[PDB]
């Protein structure tokens, strides 16, 4: 029961619930002028999703959603999810965007096209926002979950019972998850002000990254397949599991 | 001195500064059929932005920054701000979108091209949820006031001394807001707990907004004007005051 955890056992539950990380896959004794960065990053991002969908069915509360709803949470939530990761990792590395451990790209190396230079500033000052912060890791994790949950919460196109049932589980859950954001802060030794301030900083960020995706989602989409599985359908099929492999 | 004033003070000033609510134009006395519903609200929005300057200027902090950072701040924003603002005068009108007194529409009538109907979906379902708050029009002004003072204070491409010292200022700001929404709260008889519950319940919608705003653009951008005076420039001369109507 999601619900009744402690703050203690939310944030246990967040950390030990943590995705790997992944490397980037080409082959280093070749030229980096050979790379196209638009496919490793792809190629990347797509490995993490599999990844992605582990983490969120960690994240208390979430497996007690319909399996439509996870869905749903995860197509609006993912690219927001992949960019609070990458933000996070690039913390100690001032000036430069920790893709994985071996792909460190600069914001000169963001300008073969498009594109990025534009994402890859955002997703630097928000780099620097969380270093000036000295985000926590107990604290990143609480804000990761709060994406998955928050930003697909109000397109659900449904009012009927079962899907208001679904929401205000989610603001349950939320609330949950601001409850133990709180006991960090106060564990930290935060007056209640600063507390309450430091909250809303925090949360204040996620409206960045929203953007970020956004104008991200307006590049993806600007080069879209054809003949292909919609994503709510790989989401749908990468959540439906089987329980044969107990 | 915006970082003196006491959180009664803030409301105060905010809840003076409220702009008005403007009517559409259009002759009452001929058929709806011959309306161009974007040309109504294109009308509308184009005239509230005049009163958003006035209304920026009387947000505490905002007329102590820099006449550029005063510019990038509202260009970031007034989007969001517009439908902020739609989402509460619609509150009381559920399943609608009051655009202005005379221009309430259905989602139905949304459905005349394009596009909107995405947009007014979600506009709907935020004002839905400020319902089911029951967002206080204290709040709603600390909110607004959070929008203009965020939306654009990770995206200054300087690190002078001077963009430092703006956005420390900004921040200051933001964090009296944040204690004076707290204060609000405390003073509406809510519990510690519930004061941190909702607090980021609000902000978290600022995210949505985010979104609305972001989509709402893409439908804009699809439809611009060529030889026409970039955004910032009309916000820059409608910023820019001369002192001589004293
Ligand atoms: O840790 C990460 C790995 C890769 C990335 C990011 C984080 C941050 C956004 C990046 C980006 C750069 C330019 C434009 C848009 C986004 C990129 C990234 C690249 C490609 C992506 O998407 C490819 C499509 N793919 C098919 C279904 C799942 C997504 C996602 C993210
Ligand atoms: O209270 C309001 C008045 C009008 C509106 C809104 C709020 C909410 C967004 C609406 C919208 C509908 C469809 C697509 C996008 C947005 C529309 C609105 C229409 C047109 C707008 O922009 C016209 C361009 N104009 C030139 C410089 C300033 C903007 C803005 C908002």
């Amino acid at each position: 029961l999601a619900l009744s955890l402690t703050a203690d056992q939310m944030v246990s539950a967040l950390l030990d619930a943590e995705p790997p990380i992944l490397y980037s896959e080409y082959d280093p004794t070749r030229p980096f002028s050979e790379a196209s960065m638009m496919g490793l990053l792809t190629n990347l991002a797509d490995r993490e999703l599999v990844h992605m969908i582990n983490w969120a069915k960690r994240v208390p509360g979430f497996v007690d959603l319909t399996l439509h709803d996870q869905v749903h949470l995860l197509e609006c939530a993912w690219l927001e999810i992949l960019m609070i990761g990458l933000v996070w990792r690039s913390m100690e590395h001032p000036g430069k965007l920790l893709f994985a451990p071996n792909l460190l790209l600069d914001r000169n190396q963001g300008k073969c096209v498009e594109g990025m230079v534009e994402i890859f500033d955002m997703l630097l000052a928000t780099s620097s926002r969380f270093r000036m912060m000295n985000l926590q890791g107990e604290e990143f994790v609480c804000l990761k979950s709060i994406i998955l949950l928050n930003s697909g919460v109000y397109t659900f196109l449904s009012s009927t019972l079962k899907s208001l049932e679904e929401k205000d589980h989610i603001h349950r859950v939320l609330d949950k998850i601001t409850d133990t954001l709180i006991h960090l802060m106060a564990k930290a030794g935060l007056t209640l002000q600063q507390q309450h301030q430091r909250l809303a900083q925090l949360l204040l960020i996620l409206s960045h990254i929203r953007h970020m995706s956004n104008k991200g989602m307006e590049h993806l989409y600007s080069m879209k397949c054809k003949n292909v599985v919609p994503l709510y359908d790989l989401l749908l099929e990468m959540l439906d599991a089987h329980r044969l492999h107990a």
